[PDB]
């Protein structure tokens, strides 16, 4: 399948791929304003993930430090990274479909829209200017909107079952980008395209 990765952002950011254990594709690269990035990312891919990370330096070698979405210091990167982190969330292949989303699980950086460029499903988008209105709590030091489990460590704000519901803290996210996951029990807002899609990340998309 093929993505692109596309950094309208008038800042640089550092994409990244990654399905967890590896590396999808190269991993990750500086886009600069105006920058794309067109990656293979192999048919089967399941609990794949892209990401912008905002503020980074590396070396030559590609080693170094991000201030948000960081994974193990490295540019190409191997795993997840450090919320918060706006995700693009894909799975491939799957029974005959391609499963996507956009989710705010653990936090947001970076505006996204995460877009079929082929038939038969829509996008989703999350767009609005979560960074400019995150709630003094959430503020993240080192840039972007933490979620609130990864804040408080309660099971309020982080249960995966319960006894469990929605919180002002995950509302926030929920009302400013209906069409993302704000936790973890959220109404799906999972999109269903045919397998075999090919897809287009863009940060800071045009409105």
């Amino acid at each position: 399948a093929t993505f692109e990765i596309v950094n309208r952002c008038s800042y640089t950011v550092w994409a990244a791929a990654s399905k967890g254990d590896a590396a999808l594709d190269a991993g990750g690269r500086q886009l600069n304003s105006g920058e794309s990035w067109t990656i293979n990312v192999e048919p089967g891919t399941n609990g794949g993930k892209i990401w912008a990370r905002t503020d980074c330096y590396f070396d030559d070698s590609g080693s170094g430090i991000c201030k948000t979405g960081d994974c193990g210091g490295l540019l190409r990167c191997k795993r997840f990274g450090r919320p918060p982190t706006t995700l693009a969330e894909f799975s491939l292949n799957q029974y005959g479909k391609d499963y996507i989303d956009i989710s705010n699980i653990k936090g947001f950086n970076v505006p996204m829209n995460f877009s079929p460029t082929t038939r038969g499903c829509r996008g989703v988008r999350c767009a609005a200017d979560i960074v400019g209105q995150c709630p003094a709590k959430l503020k993240a030091p080192g840039g972007g909107c933490n979620d609130a489990c990864t804040v408080f460590q309660t099971s309020e704000y982080c249960c995966t079952t319960g006894k469990c519901g929605p919180t002002e803290y995950s509302r926030f996210f929920k009302r400013l980008c209906p069409d993302a996951f704000s936790y973890v029990l959220d109404k799906p807002t999972t999109v269903t395209c045919p397998g075999s899609s090919n897809y287009r990340v863009t940060f800071c998309p045009t409105a």
